[PDB]
């Protein structure tokens, strides 16, 4: 499914991402925008042989197991396929785990590059 900006913001808010680990909601919406363009089915093969999955592009070498990545740590303890549904719950739960790390949102390259230090409130401006 391809979410609309406000719809994703509402969903993220219900799942408790607003101010999670000190990051206001707009950060998570921004991240989703640049990581997958709000597409729950986005998949991106990495050079190192890993693949990023879903709305928050979670990596098969460290976070979920896809059954084809040499040395998967599967720290979220979930199959990567669970990250491809229209329901963003599994992706949010794993993202919570990743951002609980000392580096927070820095784990997402797109966030680091396009969202960090910007007016993240613009991502939820005009929403319900």
């Amino acid at each position: 499914k391809v979410y609309g900006r406000c719809e994703l913001a509402a969903a993220m808010k219900r799942l408790g991402l607003d101010n999670y680990r000190g990051y206001s909601l707009g950060n998570w919406v921004c991240a989703a925008k640049f990581e997958s363009n709000f597409n729950t089915h986005a998949t991106n093969r990495n050079t190192d042989g890993s693949t990023d999955y879903g709305i928050l592009q979670i990596n098969s070498r460290w976070w979920c197991n896809d059954g084809r990545t040499p040395g998967s740590k599967n720290l979220c303890n979930i199959p990567c396929s669970a990250l491809l549904s229209s329901d963003i719950t599994a992706s949010v739960n794993c993202a919570k785990k990743i951002a609980s790390g000392g580096n927070g949102m820095n784990a997402w390259v797109a966030w680091r590059n396009r969202c960090k230090g910007t007016d993240v409130h613009a991502w939820i401006r005009g929403c319900r």
